[PDB]
């Protein structure tokens, strides 16, 4: 067979019986024949393996002749930054993001943190790994120790104009993830006053994994913003490259409505961008970009087709409704930690609340949440769904999956590429009711 841990976008498994030191070993060997030359940026996540697993990774690239700069505990979007800002061949991130404590893996860039994905590179590895029975061997090359992150700070708060900033009370929660750590470092740079929940890192996980879309998770950071008064809340996943947003009554913001959001705070500044978008959700975006001034780009969701095609583009904006937001600015990749900045300068701008800035957007294209399906057939449920809408005409599009527009609602209906689900999105032009009514319409057909 093949080895499991090698997944579409990355590399991800049970420590250690789908991924262990000495598959780490190899997969650094294996890399280093991938790559452009230069050095390899190397950083890793709160868990308890993932120093080791780093070790090992480094091993093997120094083996290869390669040298390693090692930038220590870090978010995954540190290791796309310093691997675009340092001129590397690529860089590797030890992080299993929001998997339990027992999971580990691996995202890997190429020059200029392009992903290295299934089709790009990441399957090539698998197979060179599958089959080197080679001795290690010894290293040829150096190790650097580079834990700066003045440039990645700097680059960070370039996103704001810090005079415009107002003294906002914030609620943040990296679920004892990493996210606490560039908190703490911008902090003396920002006026605001941060309420800190599960703050310190620990790969123990004692207040569980680092997922805020799980309703436990979700709750302790609603409950910290209603009991301070906070402003509003921003809770991270364990390597802190997605980001979720609360506002002042403690409401957690669907993802989608920040898409737009952000793409309108950038084009503030940015007059005339164009904005890659998912086809998940889709009305809301369009609109929003179109009316401040920017192009609305759609593009198969996934990191690697949205920043392939921001670069294609230009384009200074992307944003996936699956709370990963894109900046052409930060090497075309996704950041944790610029979107809140950027909402906190909105917020602080225009006297709004985060909830006003929403609002008026949800009631217009009111959505259903990603809704996940484990279905026995999906190519068969699908083909009930289509079979059963066909006779109203709606306008039918393939970027990914299969979108659908009837007029007043769409839908989006695609296979998961992280996961063996069938994923639905609807949404209507300001209809709540029929968007109840088709999403258990679609549900009931789905799960027939
Ligand atoms: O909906 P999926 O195919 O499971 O992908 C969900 C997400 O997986 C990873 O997080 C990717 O980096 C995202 O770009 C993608 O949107
Ligand atoms: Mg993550």
């Amino acid at each position: 067979m093949t080895l499991p841990a090698f997944k579409a976008y990355d590399i991800r498994g049970r420590v250690p019986d789908e991924l262990n030191e000495d598959l780490a070993r190899r997969i650094g060997v294996a890399l280093a024949a991938q790559l452009d030359q230069g050095p390899v940026v190397l950083g890793h996540d709160v868990r308890l393996a993932s120093p080791a697993l780093q070790e090992a990774l480094s091993a093997g690239l120094r083996a290869s002749g390669r040298d390693v700069i090692d930038i220590g505990l870090c978010g995954t979007e540190e290791v796309y930054f310093q691997t675009d800002y340092l001129k590397a061949a690529g860089g590797v991130m030890v992080t299993a993001s929001h998997n339990p404590m027992d999971y580990n893996g691996m995202k890997l860039v190429r020059e200029q943190a392009r992903p290295i994905s299934s089709d790009t590179g990441l399957f090539a590895i698998r197979d060179t790994v599958a089959a080197d029975t080679a001795a290690p061997g010894e290293p040829t090359a150096s190790e650097q120790s580079r834990t700066d992150k003045t440039a990645y700070l700097e680059h960070l708060l370039s996103y704001v104009d810090r005079s415009t900033l107002k003294p906002l009370k914030l609620v943040v929660n990296a679920g004892n993830g990493g996210a606490g750590l560039i908190v703490d470092l911008l902090a003396p740079h920002l006026p605001f006053e941060f309420v800190r929940v599960f703050h310190e890192p620990d790969g123990n996980f004692p207040n569980g994994i680092p997922n805020p879309l799980l309703p436990e998770n979700r709750d302790a950071t609603a409950k910290a913003v209603k009991d301070n008064g906070a402003d509003f809340g921003i809770a991270w996943d364990g390597d802190f490259d997605r980001c979720f947003f609360f506002d002042h009554t403690g409401r957690f913001i669907e993802g989608y409505y920040l898409v737009g959001l952000l793409a309108q705070a950038i084009l503030a500044k940015q007059p005339g961008g164009k904005v890659v978008h998912d086809p998940r959700l889709t009305w809301n975006t369009v609109e929003q970009v179109e009316e401040a001034g920017g192009i609305p780009v759609l593009c198969k969701s996934g990191h690697a087709f949205i920043k392939e095609k921001m670069r294609s583009e230009n384009a200074v904006y992307g944003g996936e409704m699956s709370a990963h937001h894109y900046f052409r600015e930060f090497a075309y990749a996704d950041s944790g930690m610029i979107p809140w900045l950027l909402i906190a300068e909105l917020v602080s701008q225009s006297g709004r609340s985060l909830a006003d800035l929403v609002e008026a957007r949800m009631q217009k294209f009111p959505c259903s949440g990603e809704i996940n399906f484990k279905v026995a057939d999906a190519k068969a449920s699908v083909a009930r769904v289509m079979e059963h809408y066909a006779s109203l005409s709606p306008e039918l599009d393939y970027t990914d999956g299969i979108s659908a527009d009837f007029g007043q609602w769409r839908f989006n209906l695609r296979s998961s590429n992280t996961e063996p689900l069938l994923r639905l999105n609807v949404e209507t032009r300001g209809d709540a009711a029929l968007l109840e009514t088709r999403t258990q319409e679609i549900s009931n057909l789905l799960r027939g």
